[PDB]
């Protein structure tokens, strides 16, 4: 009906936005070790 | 009560235990030919 009772409210809402970021890195920041490769045969959907 | 009626009984029991054999050979016996070891490879998964 529109009769305002003796009570108040506070609302909360959460949104999200896609943004563009920016990265900076030093010279000697990470050490990288790469390995070797291994093959695996397996029955595929039609072949291997 | 401990009364002994007109009846007698006989009891049977059964037991089991392990024993050795101590066989003898009497050489100049089975020839036991041998030879031609065969290797048979077949891929199952991952490797051979």
């Amino acid at each position: 009906t529109g009769f305002h009772p003796g009570i108040a409210f506070t609302v909360v809402r959460q949104d999200r936005f896609a943004t563009e970021q920016l990265l900076y890195a030093e010279r000697a920041s990470e050490s990288y070790f790469v390995g070797q490769i291994q093959v695996h045969h397996h029955d595929a959907i039609g072949g291997v």
